[PDB]
């Protein structure tokens, strides 16, 4: 036995929101459903393992779930089940909307109810210091509202989508802020560096929600968000070399949620007739990077260098 | 003799404002007006006894103006008089549109000139302090632009108004960022945790001054902005025992802006059939607590615990 | 010889900027080609100038190019050679539309490089300082895309100048407000502080970009980023004799961004009959105000009190 360490769920994470890329595409070239559902089934598998993992946690090793949800920086983490468990609701979507609704209103009620209890509390000053302004506060206060507003459109709450979106998109604007200035004048240490990935989601995630609500509108603010997204992954590609200077590491999955709505918005772009060979680019490139986690994550399966 | 505490034109402000949300419900329930009415009568009278008070202050107190004026956390609350100015002539509007236009007028050059003169005076240096990071900056930096677009959309003047409105959304977004971060690192005290409500009040006055411009469209922008808006909503709620931990007291009129924006909003958002369930439950939470706020006061009153 | 100080880019930078504003009046007043024409001459030749004193610089000054690409602070300079390249580009465009697209594409792909070096750069902490955040920052971070952005809109590349345009806006929001809660904290010493006028570029820079790719439609968000802008305006113009405490100097070239930016904007607000008048005043006093600093830089000139 051992407990589950909860950044593990960007691995379904990413999986999952890659399958909903290729879905996408099924009306373009029909062979991507085929891809699309190996990608779902797979991070559906992950995801009921690692929930499964986490019960075992929260029975049997409950103090260490208890600091983490009280820690400022590692409650975030757990902003991901919710998340994972809409994602998985989108995908079984497509065979059984019933399950899929009920999975999309837990994670929904889910992080609302966590953000609403943990990223409020921090307000009250004290407890957050400035070195724990990391990258993996945009799970809860960002990714867990562009989630639920892309999935409650899906269930065809456009509106109520669209709170969720607002929600995400102006906690987003009023947190980048300080995050930067942050990363500017203090030198994270390297074995927080990989979350550094994170950094790409946002305009990423932002985009693939408004289009998922707008009906795939490529309008103007799909546009500025792209740009805005082009340019923090062009900063992180620079910065690679430093991100994962003390070595290659799992947690690169943190870059696979800005890579996998990387190409979800690429899908929509294409569609609408924007950008197309950027799109084609943006499509391609993220595939072979998530494709990459894929390999040396099965590599670190196979030496027994996954699971603590 | 006592000198007026400056904050307390917060009452007149609430007031004035929840009588213009009831005004916007009159052609859907012809009662709404009588509300509407009642209300706004008590905010003019409570207003026009507050200007006679600072008045006074001005002629006989002058030194505590100075003091405050010259604060780089008191100066904000002044703001309130010329924002109280601008609502009560809304409301006058509809019984005398000339006097309505004076007193809007007035308190729109008289908030520019505020703000011109001391929001960025701050920006020389060495006065403000990290801890001087209080919602109240808000008051004269936002909501009093929020407030002049409003106001001169009222009397004709859209275009003129978007720029106010502007000035307000873009001074929002940019304060916020480092607010919020105060906030998590720095324990507000609890002599000024009431001023908390005032968080409330941007997303709430902003897409109330929006819809006001824009004709009541409730387009993208207004459900963005009222996503945004609950989700602080969300969190003030759960923060509120932490906020009153020292008591009840007559601060808390700080919530009344945003709990009338919410209202007014509302009434928009009812009007367009969008999310109208979501408008019944806001207007109707807005105005309990609103109505919680006078029961209470009434009660300070008649125990004589008011007036300093 | 001596090694030309990269600031004085922003003279043929404010220059060029101004031409292009009259140029956007040639078919209301068929005269403002000739004022364009001669601005764009002048602005033209004075580039030519200091691009090959820092050619010069370059060979035989590396070392100190090399301390100020380096420099947390001074680095952002540099971004004023892309910048004016660009919009020389655009004005020569009237006479030759080969060598204006050639100039394009080095000035943008020289500026993306630029940021994509160094911008991202700081992120790795320990060189920027919280004394780093200057307004200079706006130039590589913001202006930069904003240049790319109109200039690509020019050569018709719409949908590419949009995720510039994005780039650049998103930039802006993220950066400022970090930017003024240091300027609040912080006296910027006398010797930096005419780059306070760099605080009037961004809501010009941003607006007139917008129209250039958006065929000139003054809608919404136009409206929205010139109240923002003239706040700042009105704000600046209250700061002006703390700005110039220790004298007027060369530097308040700085200012020249962000006037000639609202000039141009003017020009396309009158032409979408949307506040002529403001429009009138704002094209007027900026072209005042460029005015005093050319006659201010012929008299230091005429003393010899340009070059270092
Ligand atoms: C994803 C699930 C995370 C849940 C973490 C909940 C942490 C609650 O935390 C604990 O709850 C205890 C009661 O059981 C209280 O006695 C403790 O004071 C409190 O810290
Ligand atoms: C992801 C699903 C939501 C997790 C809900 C766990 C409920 C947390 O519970 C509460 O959080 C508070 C801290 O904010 C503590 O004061 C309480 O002791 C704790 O029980
Ligand atoms: C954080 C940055 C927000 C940028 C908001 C851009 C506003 C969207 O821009 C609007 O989009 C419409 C559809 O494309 C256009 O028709 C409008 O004219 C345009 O202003
Ligand atoms: C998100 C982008 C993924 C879409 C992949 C598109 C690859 C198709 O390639 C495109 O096929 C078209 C016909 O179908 C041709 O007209 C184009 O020239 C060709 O580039
Ligand atoms: C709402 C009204 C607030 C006005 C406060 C103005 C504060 C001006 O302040 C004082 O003005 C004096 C002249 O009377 C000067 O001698 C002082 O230096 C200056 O501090
Ligand atoms: C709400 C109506 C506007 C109030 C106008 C009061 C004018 C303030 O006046 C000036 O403010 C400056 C500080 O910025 C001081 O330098 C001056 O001494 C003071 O007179
Ligand atoms: C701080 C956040 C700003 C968000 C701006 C949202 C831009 C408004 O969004 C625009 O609104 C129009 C009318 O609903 C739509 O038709 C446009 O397509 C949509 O982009
Ligand atoms: C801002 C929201 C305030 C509006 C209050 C609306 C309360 C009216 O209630 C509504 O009346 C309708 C007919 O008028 C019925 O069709 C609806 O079922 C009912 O909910
Ligand atoms: C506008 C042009 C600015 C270019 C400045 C480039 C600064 C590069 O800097 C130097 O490059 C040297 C190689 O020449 C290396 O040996 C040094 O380590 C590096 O500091
Ligand atoms: C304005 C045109 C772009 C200037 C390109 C100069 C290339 C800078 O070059 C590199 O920058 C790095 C710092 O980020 C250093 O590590 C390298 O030593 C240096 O060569
Ligand atoms: C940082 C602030 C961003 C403000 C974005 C404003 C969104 C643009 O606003 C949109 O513009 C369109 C064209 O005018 C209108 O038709 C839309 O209804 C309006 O929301
Ligand atoms: C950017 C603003 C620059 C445009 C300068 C406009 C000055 C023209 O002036 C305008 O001329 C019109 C006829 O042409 C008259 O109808 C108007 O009354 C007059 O104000």
């Amino acid at each position: 036995p051992f407990p589950l360490p909860t950044g593990y769920f960007g691995i379904p994470l990413g999986l999952a929101a890659l399958s909903l890329a290729w879905f996408h595409l099924e009306n373009l070239f029909p062979a991507a459903r085929m891809v699309s559902d190996v990608l779902g089934i797979v991070a559906s598998a992950v995801w009921i393992l690692f929930i499964l993992m986490y019960a075992y946690k929260l029975r049997y090793y409950f103090e260490e779930v208890r600091a983490e949800y009280h820690s400022p920086v590692r409650f975030s983490f757990i902003a991901l089940i919710p998340i994972t468990t809409m994602l998985v609701g989108d995908i079984l979507y497509r065979w059984n909307p019933l399950i899929a609704e009920v999975l999309i209103w837990i994670g929904t009620i889910g992080q609302l109810l966590f953000s609403t209890l943990r990223v409020s509390e921090l307000w009250q000053g004290g407890v957050f210091e400035q070195k724990s302004t990391h990258p993996s506060f945009y799970l809860p206060a960002v990714a867990a509202n562009f989630t639920s507003a892309s999935s409650l459109a899906l269930l065809g709450y456009h509106d109520l989508g669209y709170l969720f979106f607002g929600a995400g998109m102006i906690a987003w604007i009023i947190f980048e802020p300080v995050l930067l200035q942050h990363l500017r004048i203090s030198s994270l240490e390297p074995q927080f560096r990989a979350t550094m990935g994170i950094v790409l989601a946002p305009a990423f995630v932002c985009v693939s929600a408004y289009l998922s609500i707008n009906h795939g509108e490529v309008d103007t603010l799909a546009k500025i968000l792209w740009g805005y997204g082009f340019l923090q992954l062009f900063f992180l590609l620079r910065l690679f070399p430093w991100i994962v200077e003390k070595g290659l590491n799992i947690g690169l999955w943190a870059f696979s949620f800005g890579l996998a709505s990387m190409a979800n918005s690429a899908t929509a772009f294409y569609h609408g007739n924007v950008l197309q060979g950027v799109s084609i680019f943006a499509f391609v490139f993220s595939n072979v990077m998530i494709g990459l986690l894929v390999l040396m994550t099965i590599y670190k399966l196979t030496k027994g260098q996954f699971f603590l």
